[PDB]
């Protein structure tokens, strides 16, 4: 009797970045459910794929067989493994464990075995032209009770001179970065001591080889970890990496195929996983990827930048409540708009958040809001990354 | 508020075979939990890991942290990874799911991901003193619509003449077995062509080079799989096996240890995985190892003789119900006081298993009829088996 | 016509912790062998595996068939390999060796290749809430004559991170605040006691692998004579990438309970000390095949002897000592005048070295009327109860 | 205070091939030991070894630490592990486990675990000049109750025509030999059926790809082993071999060296040891070898030929019987003056040994018998064989 009977997408961007959420409605007035579909870059082909193609697929489908629907959605189309798929698949595997979470009357997170912590503890980001900035924003997060912060100084080197004439995109110098990261660790530790936890994320900016000079040079700082010091076409890189360092090692931000994750971790060749949730396909993959991880003494770090709805913060949260191999949660705070367009947003609270236990997802929307905040769209401009001599980098 | 109150463990022998069933009660009207503990060759050890240790851990706690229970439960001891203390781990583990189930008004199968399938596929064993009697009792089984099934003849050879004098035991004969095996299966699909189904279990009897030359010799018969060619002492021998032989292999009811399986399944050794799920610590790391194995394209075949509870039976098809990559399962008919003792018994109908919807696992025990059937105890004769020379073998 | 005639447990606590011993009978008056079966946090349930389990498998069978009897019992259950278990099989085991050195008139360690050593090498444990106080303990027990000891400095961190608002009971512990005190430590121990003397380091499963490999690395000018349990049972594939990096010596298995768990360490030489416990492994029977294995791959032995060990196990770990090519280190928890009493025979302790008697089988005895003066305890121990900053439930 | 007072050599060969025995003395009346040091082709050479190097380093210590005076006997010259080193160190060895067990009052198999069988089975040699010699040679030893036998025709093919000269030496032809045994088998097997256990050793006279198609198409004839298909020199050779049959395969008659034998048996590359039990230095190390194998479920073969002493068969025997992965014992018959020279030899009843339950060996020497059959000493012709172009081979 409990049947879908439509799947909308509502694209709305209250702190300035393009969001895409899955409604799903069923037969029984005033249950439905919501999921984060938030492809910020392509949001309108992601509203596309869910429109055209994932809604006449669920039409009249029983909700509650949240796997069946999963299995065979993904394949739907044959072709599969991909980040604007996989986010259609997301919005709508969250917005069916939230509908799931209110027909048990649970959160999500007691029905994936309930909490295994207190609180979630956070890291939050903190930028700065040079050593001097970074450190006052850390000593502003600090004193909010952050216990953990991710380091970035400039923009990757943003120093060599280029050829006569450029073709346009935004310049950086891979090695100056490379060089700079060191100083500026050395520099912060011994302002601010070995108390306070430091990521940092090298974000696919250097050959392989540097990224593994820089993991040995970085050893005596003690990282939390250090993110992304290979592109996922680049993961083979990675064994020579692990023979050599021993710096924590992040990477998966970028992942959309079990081909990509599943021989670092098999391998030992990360210590945290950084998937975007709605990236890999929702809830139901996730919670596999973590218990795959963590049966391989690997720990959790779910990607979560601004780019990614409340929705999709509370779902990654959910997850990391259930999660004895949780790590850390990044977070990026939100402003009023976002509070007031998605009621339930979890509490933070000195460098923890502490999620809500209403039933499913335990977060709302309210559609009249969402529609003052239109998007955007346009195409990014850091995204467009050229070395000194004009080469088109992976950014 | 909700909190544990009583644990207890009930043993009873039904099916003439001795249960240990664990029932876990709250502070909240009707809100109680059973699981299967059942380790029938130690089932009074059990009861005393369960009474003496369990239970005072368990008592004023509350019971919708499943995960965090069983982490902490499981390293209460310090040391751990053992049959005894899996299964008593499990009793309340499962009770712990069966618990969930109820305060969400659902069927654990639906907690763990709705259902995959419309119905659970049986296999069923078929014995006989020869391949003539083995074959009357493979014809009942396909009457009552079974598509697959366990055929052995005899006892393994239970021929080589002995020394003069022999060391009480139950003899069997490994090579006369071993030769034996492929004529059962010329015999068998000769008789009954290609259609049905069959399984053969090696049960751990013969040397590891004598199951690799059984597995290549059964290929052309088309086994749906053969079952424990190796003990667990010997699972490294299947990295051989399996560079020569493409018959089906499952291995695993003796499993207690995750250096036990995850090796094999980490290297494709295996196609299905056979743990007994109670000996491995329940439905929460059965659900783990069934993602795990998923993750590898390997099956589950779930442990189901007749030293199971009804209880553990449930767990099997609840599991089986929301596994995407369920293989089969084994099962062993139940007689009438068994139904009676475990109210809620799965219907078996033409071969496959239904599941009822009620709350939980949908099944109970009637705690005055289960005292009509006091365990035996006492030890078994089968585990003392002996070669033709006198040397004590692994039953 | 030698034969069994009745088995039994006898739990007693002489030295403040709760022991499982196990007694075998026969039917020559007066020969009778001694067990270890402690399995300290689960005695009750050992004492019921022995008591319904073994005693009936036992009864009426040659006591001389150590071999068969050990392969035959530890099937007996089909499912197998465990702590309960093997402790059940171990007190039988050792029980079945000491019966077969008194019929030979020779101690164990006698039949199984003779003396290797003039004495056997000992280690004591030295804690303290800070870095003077393990200083001082150290120098109380070089004073002793110790030459190795184990220096643990607090509890685990128990900077420490600030926990979130609510905390859920448990012991608490900070891992990361544990892992950077370690090397401040030894740098420290090894600036004012210089480098004689022999330092041994526990981790204890309380860090993830990764954070274990950098103290690994960062503990090589130390010296460490070796950094003990750097990853849980669960984790062992980490020490591939553990020993491809580090120099420092590595001991694992207090916890081991299946081959499956040592077999692939010791084969690709990813330990150079094996902790197991004798009797959470099945007796002298499978550490003395577990000895050898670990010869042939150049591994050596480290019988793990916490307080939570009976004298009879002590004797075990010492004749398995004194007769092993490979031994390596032994640990020593000191004995109070109590556990003296109820088991005669304890091994001679001399500036540093352990000396065993000389009687036949382990040369231990045990005084039934005495033990039953100091009942079990039991109960559950808070500190397996072991919590990360957030809450979030530990390996112990 | 016991001590070793005496250490002598008996050289003596009552069943035409000659033997050498050690005798172990101490200064407790009646306490004595004997081991077999016997390499019959160097007998000389080993009296050698044990007269001028041995017994001085023996004389006046005490004889019941047998592992501190191995250890320290092996490296006493400094370079080891050699066939005549092995065989001094097996005699002094296996002569004070023969007066341990005098001094414990105890079969040297009761010191080592007990007995683990009723019996030791045991197979033996049946030669022929073709097929049907070879067919009437076995039928004669079923009749006297051997279950295993050993199966060779000819001369390992002593066919291509040689060179028009020909060096001296004994022709053989291996391709010839190659191409006969599966015909052999097939011809035995029709004939015998598969009741009978057969044996058969390559010996190391073929090259290994050769061995390999060898073990591949002898599959379907099915031997218990199919010994030496490569030479120690070659060892690396059977990881191939291994990948692609499943004929279990037997080595180490040849073996002097621990890297010899550890990698074979790690890797499974093994299913029997076939160790000559004085020429890896006596009944200490066999019996730490025979533990290497158990744990990989590799079981014993120890070697038993004409060229080893009824001591050295003694002691065969006392591993055998308390080995839980005994395999078989190969048995060469003895002739009357064999049993006067040595008191004790096992009785031979029906393919089984039954061994004595006198202390230590519970065998012993007639020293004034064992004069009367001088050594006639000298070079064996068959290690000179020649394939047909004339080129020196491994024997
Ligand atoms: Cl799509
Ligand atoms: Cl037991
Ligand atoms: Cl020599
Ligand atoms: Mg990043
Ligand atoms: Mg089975
Ligand atoms: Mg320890
Ligand atoms: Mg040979």
């Amino acid at each position: 009797k409990l049947k879908i009977t439509n799947v909308k997408t509502i694209l709305t961007a209250p702190g300035g970045i393009d969001l895409a959420v899955v409604k799903v409605e069923t037969n029984e007035p005033g249950l439905y459910g919501l999921g984060c579909a938030t492809f910020t870059q392509r949001i309108f082909a992601v509203k596309s794929a869910i429109d055209e193609y994932m809604a006449p697929f669920l039409i009249g489908k029983d909700p509650t067989r949240i796997e069946d629907i999963w299995q065979s959605a993904a394949v739907s189309g044959y072709w599969r493994n991909g980040p604007i798929m996989n986010n259609a698949l997301s919005g709508v595997d969250m917005a069916l464990w939230d509908i799931k979470g209110k027909l048990a009357g649970m959160p999500v997170y007691e029905l994936l075995g309930g909490k295994c912590r207190d609180g979630i503890p956070l890291y939050c980001h903190t930028d700065g032209g040079d050593e001097v900035e970074v450190e006052d924003n850390i000593r502003a997060r600090m004193e909010e009770g952050y216990q953990y912060v991710r380091c970035q100084m400039g923009m990757y080197g943003g120093p060599k001179r280029s050829p006569r004439s450029k073709t346009p995109g935004i310049y950086f110098d891979p090695e100056a970065y490379a060089k700079s990261v060191p100083r500026l660790f050395e520099h912060l530790r011994n302002k601010l001591g070995f108390g306070i936890e430091f990521i940092h994320d090298v974000h696919e900016r250097v050959t392989p080889v540097t990224a593994i000079q820089l993991a040995k040079t970085l050893e005596p700082y003690q990282l939390f970890y250090l993110e992304d010091p290979v592109a996922p076409e680049n993961i083979d890189w990675l064994r020579m990496l692990r023979q050599q360092s021993s710096t924590p090692i992040s990477m998966g931000e970028l992942f959309v195929n079990i081909n990509e994750w599943k021989p670092l971790i098999d391998n030992k060749l990360i210590d945290y996983i950084r998937c975007h949730v709605s990236t890999i396909g929702g809830i139901t993959p996730a919670k596999k990827l973590a218990v795959y991880s963590e049966l391989n003494g690997v720990r959790t770090a779910w990607h979560g930048p601004g780019d990614i709805s409340p929705v999709g913060v509370c779902a990654n949260m959910h997850l990391d409540m259930s999660s004895p191999n949780f790590g850390i949660q990044e977070y990026t705070p939100m402003n009023d708009a976002l509070r007031e367009v998605f009621p339930g947003c979890p509490e933070i609270d000195q460098g923890y958040a502490y999620v809500n236990d209403k039933p499913g997802l335990g977060i709302d929307i309210n559609e009249t809001l969402a529609e003052k905040y239109p998007c955007d769209g346009g195409i990014p401009s850091w995204t467009m990354a050229r070395t000194p001599d004009g080469t088109a980098s992976r950014p």
